[PDB]
């Protein structure tokens, strides 16, 4: 037996990939949606974990949002999975709530969403615009999609999530070729204390924390 593309986890302590649990680390903590009905009217606010709040977003236009609220959410937290109607529809695409699934051999599915007594909390949850403001990663895992924390999220800071490498045609182009297994030239995450931004380096801090902050 072989893992599979989307077996694997990340760890974003190390910046490297693992099964089942981080050596170094342990296992992470994935967190459960409060339950209710797979039916209701509300269903998808009211899966809401206790610790987050929805309401008006911090980027202009994008109307609801997610914040974290009553303590720091550590680092390598997971959600999920994302919940919705599984789509072949296209339509689904760009619809604003909807994630690609990767099937290998450049077959695709959907997960959407947009329907809110089918989805969970985590359509309300807004795409980051920039890395910097980017504190959750979007990312396949066992054929649905997860969303992980790659920061400490302090309270009072809007959950924005992005993608990379794990999710969608980046993984489904490099499906099959073990590039998971390989890794196992690190990134640095460099977090502003004064604000909810990160930042890759020192120097872009420092930069970052003068023409905002303090000089
Ligand atoms: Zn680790
Ligand atoms: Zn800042």
């Amino acid at each position: 037996s072989e893992p599979q593309d989307d077996d694997y986890l990340y760890c974003e302590m190390c910046q490297n990939f693992f099964i089942d649990s981080c050596a170094a680390h342990g296992p992470p903590t994935f967190v459960k949606d409060s339950a209710v009905d797979k039916g209701h009217p509300n269903r998808s606010a009211l899966s809401l974990p206790p610790g987050l709040r929805i309401g008006p977003s911090g980027i202009p236009q994008a109307g609801l949002g997610v914040w974290n609220e009553a303590s720091d959410l550590p680092l390598g937290l997971h959600f999920g999975p994302y919940e919705g109607r599984i789509t072949e529809d296209e339509e689904a695409a760009n619809n604003g709530y909807s994630w690609l699934i990767t099937k290998g051999r450049n077959c695709y599915e959907y997960v959407d969403g947009k329907d809110k007594s089918w989805a969970n909390w985590m359509r309300y949850v807004n795409c980051a615009r920039d890395d910097e403001e980017q504190n959750l990663v979007a990312f396949q895992y066992h054929r649905q999609i997860f969303y992980r924390t790659c920061r400490v999220i302090r309270p009072g800071c809007e959950l924005l999530v992005w993608y990379g490498d794990e999710y969608g045609q980046e993984l489904g182009i490099k499906w099959g070729s073990k590039w998971k297994k390989e890794l196992m030239p690190k990134p640095e995450i460099h977090p502003c204390p004064s604000c909810c931004l990160a930042f890759s380096s020192q120097k872009f801090l420092s930069q970052h924390v003068e023409r905002n902050h303090s000089s």
